[PDB]
């Protein structure tokens, strides 16, 4: 006898698991046992992923409700997984998107600048070099303190939380919660700090003394920022790193994108749509019974999103492993999720990884992994898949 499959299937992302298109092929939907012991379902094909994620009644917001199927322990209080729902009933949604596109003047001079520092600093220490904690991962922390209105000093710090905030854990804890309160008392007193005067916490601390947003609690314009730094840099550092081991172990393609830098936003979009940084599928609740493909989903069942089952749908993305720059549909992949809660800072996260990789060819255009890349040490139990170290010579 055999247990119910278990998910995740693997931390690695630099591989996409065979199974993958054999649940695709034969059962795109299907039960399996989660870290937590309940049972949910997997949806794998891209046909059935958009229908779970363009239909309402599967809600994010019921993930958090008491005796649920979970995923995972909750790493933020319940009312936060309403987070973008809480923004939009505050009527801060426009001022939140604004803050955050990559258009603002000089914020990718800014990406630029930092991006050569960066690579810089590593030239002049010498290979090897690790594009994680000394490329990827600050490069996200400068940009989203700036983003944000505050320091650029104060962005290690609250990246130290992000290895625990964003864990994928059987169970509640501990850890999560004093870096949580802690980081809330610091975004509480930057709302408070008369310096913060641009950016996204210059911005709300405006509107939180705006009669118009008199009764916006403090809670919800702290939590903000936190949330808005914890998601923004953990995706763009995990989503830079792992494109940055694509592009390397493709060398042809390190070379024409290196010769041809107008080709890079095509490019960064295939490395979003084969990208495996997710380490779970997208999570919601069924609040009725709904039909999905051939299983009756009953009100109260937990549904799992796999995005790279539907990115690498070749009935959707012919030849769906292969990086092709002239595709006709090339940014209807589910990278940046869809419907309601499709990601807001997808362009800011587009032009992050487009300006790191224009940085890094023009600086390292021999960029090559520095160890087997069997030797990656794969993050687990974490909401990305990450390598902890990436070492490379150039
Ligand atoms: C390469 C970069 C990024 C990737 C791949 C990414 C991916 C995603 C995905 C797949 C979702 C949907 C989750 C779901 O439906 O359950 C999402 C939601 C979200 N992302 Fe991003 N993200 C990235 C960058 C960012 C940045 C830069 C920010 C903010 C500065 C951000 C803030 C958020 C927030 C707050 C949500 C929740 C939206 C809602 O529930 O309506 N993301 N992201
Ligand atoms: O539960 C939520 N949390 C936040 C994202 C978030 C920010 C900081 C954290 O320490 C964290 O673990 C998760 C949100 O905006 N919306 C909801 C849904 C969500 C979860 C994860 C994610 O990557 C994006 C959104």
């Amino acid at each position: 006898a055999t247990v119910l499959l278990e998910v995740p299937f693997s931390a690695r992302g630099d591989r996409i698991p065979d199974a993958v298109a054999e649940l695709r092929t034969r059962e795109p939907i299907r039960k399996v046992r989660t870290i937590t012991g309940a049972e949910a379902w997997l949806v794998s094909s891209y046909a059935l992923c958009t229908q779970v994620l363009e239909d309402r009644r599967f809600s994010m917001k019921e993930t958090a409700a008491a005796g649920a199927p979970r995923l995972n322990a909750l790493t933020v209080p319940p009312e936060v997984v309403n987070n973008m729902g809480n923004i939009a009933d505050a009527g801060l949604r426009k001022a939140v998107m604004k803050a955050i596109t990559p258009k603002a003047p000089g914020l990718e001079q800014f990406l630029r600048d930092t991006a050569n520092s960066l690579l810089d600093n590593l030239i002049t220490e010498g290979a090897p070099a690790d594009l994680r904690n000394d490329f990827a991962d600050p490069l996200a922390t400068a940009l989203h303190c700036k983003v944000l209105g505050i320091p650029q000093e104060d962005g290690p710090k609250l990246f130290r939380s992000l290895s625990i905030a964003f864990m994928s854990s059987a169970d509640p804890i501990p850890a999560a919660k004093i870096n949580w309160d802690r980081d809330i008392e610091y975004m509480a007193g930057i709302l408070e700090n008369p310096n913060i005067t641009t950016g996204l916490m210059g911005e709300l601390s405006r509107l939180r003394k705006d009669p118009a947003y008199s009764h916006v609690s403090d809670e919800l314009f702290a939590t903000i920022g936190v949330t808005f730094f914890g998601a923004g840099v953990i995706s763009t550092g995990s989503f830079l790193t792992t494109a940055l081991i694509s592009l390397i172990q493709r060398p042809q393609l390190r070379n024409l994108l290196h010769e041809k830098p107008e080709l890079i936003p095509a490019g960064v979009e295939e490395l979003l749509r084969i990208n495996l940084s997710f380490a779970d599928g997208l999570p919601r609740l069924a609040t009725a019974d709904i039909q999905v493909g051939d299983v009756l989903v009953r009100k109260g069942e937990l549904v799992l999103v796999l995005l790279e089952g539907a990115n690498f749908d070749p009935e959707h993305f012919p030849n769906p492993g292969s990086i092709e720059l002239d595709r006709p549909n090339p940014t209807s992949h589910l990278a940046f999720g869809r419907g309601q809660h499709f990601c807001p800072g997808s362009a800011l996260g587009r032009r992050h990884a487009q300006i790191g990789i224009e940085a890094l060819l023009k600086k390292m255009p021999g960029v090559d992994l520095a160890v087997p890349i069997d030797q990656l040490v794969w993050r687990t139990r974490f909401q990305r898949r990450i390598p902890e170290r990436l070492p490379v010579l150039w």
